[PDB]
């Protein structure tokens, strides 16, 4: 109910469904809506964004089913097949999805400026949906500049997935702090435990990255994510250990309100107050 704080980026999926529909990539434990909702209230956050989990591909049935289960409380982003009709996009936005995630990371580099993607890029544009990116920082500036012309919001995952043990002048992060984003570029500060480093190194870099990122994009463009249930890091990370890392960044009260509410509240339209 009360819009106290918003968690952007999170996944849900049932072990019984991952066993009944037969999947094998990264499905073992169960991440039901209830658990996530519990972990949310348990740490403050009242609203969240369900992002489509990679191992489910275009099947957004569970995400869609969980959005209706708790109306208004969640928004979530999906993954769409190459050619999709506006009809289904509208019906999804009506359900609460406000963006699409291409999600490459460990996938073959797509040519967004190409013609085999435009058919979809136009569909999401007419709906106002943003496009979520997830790939090495090295490729981010190229994917961003490709979606740049389409005039739509671009959300970058996990600091841009740079290398914690490489500095801010990294091959991809550098262009990021100098990118030409007409305020249409968002960057998510989440899952620092993915920066290919030690929990103490990623944390040191996450600290520097934030200050540099906000200095170029602004607080109204940075939002915090839990990345729950933290896939491939379940043993090391939990919702609480993720918040604790947030508290560790040492963000002033102002930025925290932007990273935990204001920003995400705008992009996903959580117009509640």
């Amino acid at each position: 109910l009360h819009l106290t704080a918003i968690d952007s980026h999170a996944h849900v999926f049932s072990r019984g469904l991952n066993l009944a529909s037969q999947r094998r990539y990264a499905p073992n434990y169960d991440a039901p809506l209830g658990d996530y909702l519990g972990q949310l209230r348990a740490h403050g956050f009242s609203h969240g964004v369900l992002v489509q989990p990679s191992f489910l591909g275009t099947d957004n049935r569970y995400l869609l089913s969980a959005l209706q289960t708790v109306p208004g409380q969640l928004r979530g982003v999906v993954m769409l097949e190459r050619d999709v009709e506006q009809a289904t996009l509208a019906e999804m936005a009506r359900l609460g999805v406000r963006g699409v995630r291409l999600n490459l990371m460990g996938q073959d580099m797509p040519d967004l400026t190409g013609a085999q993607w435009r058919p979809l890029l136009e569909r999401i544009g007419e709906q106002g949906w943003h496009v979520e990116l997830h790939r090495q920082v090295a490729d981010i500036p190229v994917l961003v500049r490709a979606l740049q012309p389409y005039g739509l919001d671009i959300v970058i995952d996990h600091f841009g997935r740079p290398d914690a043990r490489r500095g801010l002048g990294q091959p991809g992060f550098a262009e990021l702090l100098t990118l030409s984003g007409r305020g249409k570029v968002w960057v998510k500060v989440s899952g620092i435990y993915r920066l290919q480093g030690s929990p103490e190194e990623n944390l040191a870099f996450a600290r520097q990255a934030l200050c540099a990122l906000e200095a170029h994009y602004g607080a109204e463009r940075l939002m915090w994510g839990s990345d729950w249930p933290h896939t491939q890091h379940e043993s090391e990370v939990s919702f609480g250990s993720a918040v604790e890392q947030f508290e560790a960044l040492g963000c002033s009260a102002q930025l925290r309100q932007a990273l935990l509410l204001d920003t995400a509240r705008a992009l996903f339209g959580f117009e509640l107050e």
